């Protein structure tokens, strides 16, 4: 059986990866790029902040100032941090409360393995914080999604091998980590979007213990 689930947050525990979107979006058309639209947005989710200015601004062939770079992702999460003061426990996805009581039930290990240095505060904001055993500081590994080291991190930090482990992801880059870390991915969202290779379920309502119960046994 597994002994871990690692938990990406943004539109995986909640719908906050809309959010990243609409910022993301404002601020590029603020600089004059039009082209960040809900498709080329699947390459943005679970990207780091500079990592996805930076997948912007390359999209556009834009160059700016050191300066106005570090402002843009200032002001993009100045903005994000605005928009999710209201969050609360009414806005946890369907599923994953009672996933998360399921899981220590079960003595399985939970971990946040998000690229968001908002985290914490958005797990604060919905009463989760005391269902985690671990959070993987996002800002303490080296090399971020795609890479799989956040993955990696929060298996460790729970002391279950990544082989072990269950990672819960809505991105095409969170997928990529995982499978890279030894990890058990379920996506959800669309095929269309996330592949036709692992498992994916719709919306989060199809996370239960019963069924990553399922998808483990194969
Ligand atoms: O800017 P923050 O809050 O550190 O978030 C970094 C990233 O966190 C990830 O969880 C989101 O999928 C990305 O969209 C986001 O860019
Ligand atoms: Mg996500
Ligand atoms: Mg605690």
């Amino acid at each position: 059986m597994f002994k871990a689930v690692l938990f990406d947050l943004d539109g995986v525990i909640t719908d906050t990866a809309e959010y990243h979107f609409r910022a993301w979006k404002a601020l590029a058309e603020e600089i004059g790029i039009n082209g960040v639209d809900r498709q080329f947005n699947e390459q943005l989710k679970g990207v780091s902040r500079e990592d996805s200015l930076q997948k912007i601004l390359d999209l556009a062939d834009k160059k700016v100032s050191a300066e106005e770079f570090k402002e843009l992702a200032k002001r993009k999460n100045d903005n994000y941090v605005k928009m999710i003061q209201d969050v609360s426990p009414a806005d946890v996805y369907p599923g994953i409360l009672q996933l998360l009581k399921d899981l220590r039930s079960n003595k399985i290990k939970i971990a946040l393995a998000s690229a968001s240095k908002n985290g914490p505060f958005l797990l604060e904001r919905m009463n989760l914080t005391g269902y985690f055993d671990a959070i993987a500081d996002p800002a303490e590994v080296a090399a971020s999604k795609p890479a799989p080291d956040i993955f990696i991190a929060a298996a460790h930090a729970v002391g279950v091998a990544p082989s072990e482990s269950i990672g819960l992801e809505d991105s095409q880059a969170g997928i990529q980590a995982i499978k890279d870390s030894g990890a058990l991915p379920i996506g959800v969202g669309r095929p269309e979007d996330l592949g036709d290779d692992i498992v994916i379920v719709p919306d989060t309502s199809h996370y239960t213990l019963e069924f990553l119960k399922e998808v483990w046994l194969q």
